[PDB]
């Protein structure tokens, strides 16, 4: 009763004018909504040929199951061509995000302690909620500086400094001050390569590295580039937390561990930078922008993070667990909001999507922005409301929320984007309330991860 692959519904339209049309534009900003229309026309499975080959594109938990069941030692994920391509030519190694096959593993197993155990969490979690302190007070400062109690402001770039900072501080154990009102150039430095290089990523990375040579010399430069202010960077504060081993972060567990190469410490520790960049940010401003939208939700919230206050306070850790309404707000965030678009795995062995026979080596996708707004999963699924977490008993429920992806190859840094979240939202929901003058959708663009095109300015209010 296995249908052929071939008999799989595909997605109408020309597959080499499409890849022309992306070319075109060195983007796919809309990949979310075309694909979600294309889900609604020919239901939870489709191919999307695109070029030479394509993508088999899934929104149902039950298919994550079963791709999960088929993930082998070393799950497949393919790498991203102009990152790698920086690592050849620099002769610096890959990391866990690159990496693929038994090299890929071996990263895996020696940064999973330090990164994502329960005493990993326990070491760094204070670390962070220092920052989200500094963040709240400095925000709280701002607000009562006014005249009327109330600021209106765009707070992108100060959420996203918070985000580089408590990473930057989780991963080399230094500050680099882009939460006070005047940083370093060095650190002003690193940030702008940061986003030069996410920026030149977008607009290389869809097409091949031996065509985009060719029509863009400058970008590839320019890549390169920031690559090399990344790395240096890395190569400084590595080489310091070494000298000072000899007389507190995770790079320094991993060099007392030695069970990775200072080289591979280091193409690990840019990747983790890296994982930080336009990722976290987005979900707390689209939280933000929904606890504006939705102000019994914001009260209902604040109410949990004043009663826990004092305990949080003591052990900060315990933003992870006392604030049961505030983990499902990010889960509700996530669900309309994914960060990364879709979950992307080769099919490393024959496998069975929706009654149809999926061959080994195809590239599976499921599209969460689909996965998310599934009405016979989530009814209303327009209606932003954390309590519906609270509420699932699905037998196979755990595959409902999978933003950071399942597997061996989840998302090596959730514990930590989930802390910088957590404890973000928490000390400022304490003091503030959020506001925003428009209350109608914003819309989100496909580049490289899924973010708002223009988020707009909000508003905060002393209680
Ligand atoms: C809301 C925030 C974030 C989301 C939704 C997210 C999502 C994801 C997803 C979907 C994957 C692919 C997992 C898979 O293929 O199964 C991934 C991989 C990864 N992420 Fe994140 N991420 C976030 C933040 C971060 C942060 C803050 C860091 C580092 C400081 C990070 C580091 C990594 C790394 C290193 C990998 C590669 C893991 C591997 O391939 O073994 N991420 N992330
Ligand atoms: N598949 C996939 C996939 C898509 C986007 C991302 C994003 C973007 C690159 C670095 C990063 C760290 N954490 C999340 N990400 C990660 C994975």
């Amino acid at each position: 009763t296995v249908l052929p692959f071939e008999a799989m519904p595909r997605r109408p339209g020309n597959r080499w004018l499409r890849l022309l049309q992306i070319w075109r534009e060195q983007g796919y900003e809309d990949l979310h909504l075309e694909v979600h229309q294309t889900f609604q026309e020919l239901g939870p499975i489709f191919r999307y040929d695109l070029g030479g080959a394509g993508m088999v594109c899934v929104m149902l938990p039950e298919d994550v199951e079963k791709l999960q069941q088929v993930d082998s030692l070393h799950p497949h994920r393919m790498s991203l061509e102009p990152w790698v391509a920086y690592r050849q030519h620099r002769g610096h190694k890959c990391g866990v995000f690159l990496l693929n096959g038994p090299e890929w593993r071996f990263n895996r197993l020696r940064l999973n302690p330090e990164v994502l155990s329960p005493n990993a969490v326990q070491r760094f979690l204070p670390m962070v909620d220092a920052v989200a302190r500094d963040f709240s007070q400095a925000l709280k400062k701002k607000v009562l500086q006014n005249a009327r109690g109330s600021l209106t402001l765009d707070v992108q770039p100060s959420i996203f400094h918070y985000t580089i900072e408590a990473s930057n501080l989780a991963l080399f154990g230094e500050r680099l001050g882009l939460v006070g009102h005047s940083p370093s150039s060095a650190s002003l430095n690193f940030l702008h390569a940061l986003e030069v290089m996410f920026k030149s990523t977008v607009q290389l990375m869809f097409m091949p590295r031996s065509l985009s040579r060719w029509t863009s010399p400058k970008v590839w430069k320019e890549h390169f580039e920031a690559w090399d202010c990344i790395f240096q960077y890395g190569d400084n504060c590595i080489q310091k937390i070494y000298q000072e081993l000899a007389f507190t972060s995770i790079v320094a567990e991993l060099l007392l561990n030695a069970e990775l190469s200072p080289d591979a410490i280091k193409a690990n520790s840019m990747e983790l930078t890296a994982g930080s960049v336009d990722t976290t940010v987005f979900p707390l401003l689209m939280t933000l922008f929904e606890l504006a939208r939705n102000p019994n939700v914001q009260q209902a919230l604040r109410q949990e993070s004043l009663a826990a206050a004092a305990s949080i306070s003591e052990h900060p850790q315990k933003a992870t667990t006392e604030l049961p309404l505030l983990r499902a707000a990010l889960k509700e965030t996530l669900r309309l909001y994914p960060v990364g678009l879709f979950l992307e795995r080769v099919a490393s062995s024959d496998l069975v999507l929706q009654n149809y026979h999926i061959p080994a080596g195809t590239l599976v996708r499921v599209f969460l922005y689909s996965l998310g707004r599934n009405p016979a999963l989530f009814p209303r699924p327009e209606r932003y409301n954390p309590q519906r977490w609270l509420d699932i008993r699905g037998s196979g429920r755990n595959f409902y929320h999978v933003p950071f992806g399942f597997g061996m190859r989840q998302c090596l840094g959730r514990r930590l984007a989930e802390a910088e979240m957590l404890l973000l939202l928490h000390h400022v929901l304490k003091h503030l309330q959020v506001e925003t003058l428009t209350q109608e959708d914003i819309k989100m663009v496909y580049s490289f991860i899924l973010r708002p095109s223009m988020f707009p300015l909000l508003t905060f209010r002393a209680i």
